[PDB]
C-alpha cells in the first residue's frame, strides 16, 4: 500500500538529484550514502534540520527516467572511508568529500514520459523532469512525482519512520 508512504512524505522537502552516470546511483543504492557539489550540500544541510523527511529524486542524465529516491538520514559528513564515485569529466574528489547518510524509499525506475503532467513551480513551472542537480521541488508537485514510482515491495518504511 501507500499509507506509510504518504506518512514519510507529509510535509516533505524534495530535491531533484542528476548523476552523470549509472554507475554511482548503483553505488548509492547498494552502500546507502550520496555525495554533491558543495553548493547542493550547503542546501541540503540547510534543508535537513529545516523538515520532518528530505527526499532526494535521483535522475541519471541522458537515461530518460528517474531511479528512484531516497531520505536523507544525516547531514554531510567528511573523513569517512572513501566512496569510488565516477568522477565526470573536468572535477575532482574533493568536490564530493561530503557524505549524506541516506534510506532508499524505492529503487524502482520512473520514465519522463509517465511525470509529463506534473510541472515544478521553483523551476518555472517547467516539467518536473528538467532542472539542474539540487534544483528542489515544490512539495505537491514531489509528492506526486514520488507517489508515481511502481511501490517497491523490498522496501519496510517501517524503521525509516522511527528515525523521522
Ligand atoms: C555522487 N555524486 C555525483 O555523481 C554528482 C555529480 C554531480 C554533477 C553536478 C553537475 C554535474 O555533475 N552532482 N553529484
Amino acid at each position: 500500500g501507500t499509507s506509510k508512504l504518504k506518512y514519510v512524505l507529509q510535509d516533505a522537502r524534495f530535491f531533484l538529484i542528476k548523476s552523470n552516470n549509472h554507475e554511482n546511483v548503483s553505488l548509492a543504492k547498494a552502500k546507502g550514502v550520496w555525495s554533491t557539489l558543495p553548493v547542493n550540500e550547503k542546501k541540503l544541510n540547510l534543508a535537513f534540520r529545516s523538515a520532518r523527511s528530505v527526499i532526494l529524486i535521483f535522475s541519471v542524465r541522458e537515461s530518460g527516467k528517474f531511479q528512484g529516491f531516497a531520505r536523507l538520514s544525516s547531514e554531510s559528513h567528511h573523513g569517512g572511508s572513501p566512496i569510488h564515485w565516477v568522477l565526470p569529466a573536468g572535477m575532482s574528489a574533493k568536490m564530493l568529500g561530503g557524505v549524506f547518510k541516506i534510506d532508499w524509499i524505492c529503487r524502482r525506475e520512473l520514465p519522463f514520459t509517465k511525470s509529463a503532467h506534473l510541472t515544478n513551480p521553483w523551476n518555472e513551472h517547467k516539467p518536473v523532469k528538467i532542472g539542474r542537480d539540487g534544483q528542489e521541488i515544490e512539495l505537491e508537485c514531489g509528492t506526486q512525482l514520488c507517489l508515481l514510482f511502481p511501490p517497491d515491495e523490498s522496501i519496510d518504511l517501517y524503521q525509516v519512520i522511527h528515525k523521522m
